[PDB]
């Protein structure tokens, strides 16, 4: 449902969107496979398809050519670059989307990810210094690059919602995410995705089967 991978300098080459084709500015232009999300992304003037060069700049804290974030206070290879929140659809749902080509499923999946992303924003914090003392500021803004993967084979519909390690403070300064609230809310975020997906599917008219034991769902008549 939800997996959270912490990306650092040690595992960066495994992050979604790290590689791209030289000829292309975008990974997939004129489609919904990628998109910028979050209030931080909008504050940066970012929306629609994700430009690979920009994604990679933000990955390593490059707000712009004159503005590189300092997030390293300790071993430099330990610096967190971001968090991959991977939202995976139930198996029957993936089958309906990928094996039956049901575009409605894709849309509901996207809505559910957007909803979970918005909930994630509530948990965004940054350290600051009021008057000599340190205080945690609720910033309510994230920069997120999302990449949808449609793996036809054992069907697996999921989206990588990559949360940059940054948030915009009240003073306009970009600082590292204080990830504590995010990390202890992994289960909550996963349930938000699950609930919104069920809600959207139900609204479209789909019959869903509920598993009381572990409080999950999947398409009625399907894995
Ligand atoms: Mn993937």
């Amino acid at each position: 449902m939800l997996d959270i991978t912490t990306i650092t300098r040690q595992n960066v080459t495994s992050v979604v969107g790290y590689y791209s084709d030289a000829k292309d500015d975008y990974y997939s232009k004129d489609s919904s496979f990628t998109s910028w999300q979050g209030t931080g992304a909008e504050a940066l003037g970012l929306s629609g398809d994700v430009e690979s060069a920009r994604f990679k700049e933000l990955l390593v804290g490059e707000i712009d050519t004159f503005t590189h974030m300092q997030r390293h206070v300790g071993d430099a290879k330990k610096e967190r670059l971001g968090y991959d929140l991977t939202f995976s659809a139930p198996k029957g749902v993936s089958m309906q989307a990928l094996i039956h080509g049901d575009k409605t499923i894709i849309e509901a999946h996207e809505k559910a990810v957007a909803a979970a992303v918005r909930e994630a924003e509530k948990l965004a914090q940054a350290r600051t210094t009021r008057q000599g003392k340190s205080v945690t500021q609720n910033t309510n803004n994230l920069v997120v690059a999302t990449f949808r993967h449609e793996t036809s084979r054992d069907p697996d519909l999921h989206t990588h919602a990559f949360v940059m390690n940054m948030t915009q403070r009240e003073d306009g300064q970009w600082r590292a995410l204080k990830n504590d609230e995010l990390m202890r809310n992994k289960m909550h975020l996963g349930d938000v995705y699950k609930q919104e997906l069920a809600l959207e599917l139900t609204k479209a008219g789909y019959e869903l089967r509920y598993n009381s034991k572990n409080n999950t769902f999947d398409m009625a008549h399907f894995s």
